[PDB]
């Protein structure tokens, strides 16, 4: 049930960046239109200007959590996939694997560490023939729908959003005024 | 035919290294014998001591061949195994793998760089689990008797005699000796 949990985590990322990308957006033309407006107001654009700037900021946060969220779901995805694959084919694949896989049970580190990284070359190369094809690679029937519905890869406005980066001291800041404008329009 | 091309130039390597350390031997010994006599012999001794010199070199060069043979040998038998196994069960790997690996026909250099980096240390976890597990490993039956013949490791003789590390200059000094002590031998 972790990949259930998983997808709904990252659905509810997904719909809270969603949110953040709305509000930002209104928050940008209002602030636009009052530009286009006649009257000063030079206070009101002033917190418009920072309410732009924190919502950026809450929007990019966003983005990252839920980039973070859909890799973790994709890394679980596989890590099972190579889970129930391998106890299906584990015999045939040290079988094809044996010179450098007997003994691993008694090797020492840096024997083992050499023999696996001699294995894990040899399947990158293995894979790297395979690919070579251009067979088309449909999803595993178990969890092909999850897969499908949170997509192969994040949507470029999650990956344009989380690419400014922000210093620790500005993490802080953004935070400590974004609790701020929370706390204020609430009440 | 490849890889019975490679186990007999294995053996044939083996062969001649058995035969360069036997050779070897039998200076050591005859040195020996002639050093316990009361005749000086200083000339026969400092030739003798030569002749030693170049054996051993002889010695090191067969035993690193026959080490880089049999981890040729290896390393093809490897290939063809994961090969063929790789191409019965291909649909099922990719499909484990197809969240990640989909769009290489297609993708730029540094995204099927990290796409493949990210499959092959999932394949590393998936393997490192079935070692944990530890059921015991056996060769491939196609070619189990070429891969038991030349052993799981080569011999523990070859690996400390090729521990010298003889500098390219000795290198070819020693070349020339062997060279001239074959001379003359035929003399």
């Amino acid at each position: 049930t972790a990949l259930q949990q998983a997808f709904d985590t990252c659905q509810n990322n997904k719909a809270a960046w969603l949110q953040r990308k709305n509000e930002l957006a209104a928050a940008e033309q209002e602030y636009l239109r009052l530009l286009s407006g006649e009257g000063r107001n030079v206070s009101r654009l002033d917190e418009l200007r920072n309410i732009i700037e924190v919502r950026k900021w809450q929007v990019n946060q966003a983005a990252g959590r839920y980039i973070r969220s859909h890799e973790a779901v994709q890394h679980i995805s596989i890590r099972d996939r190579l889970n129930d694959f391998m106890q299906q084919h584990g015999t045939a694949l040290a079988a094809a694997l044996a010179p450098e896989l007997m003994g691993y049970s008694e090797l020492t580190a840096i024997a083992r560490n050499c023999a696996i990284q001699r294995a894990t070359d040899a399947l990158r190369e293995a894979l790297l023939s395979w690919l070579a094809k251009g067979e088309k690679i449909n999803y595993s029937a178990q969890d092909s729908d999850i897969l499908t519905t949170i997509g192969f890869r994040p949507d470029v406005a999650s990956v344009d959003d989380s690419r400014e980066k922000f210093t620790p001291a500005q993490n802080m800041i953004f935070s400590r005024k974004s609790a701020q404008l929370a706390s204020r329009q609430s009440v």
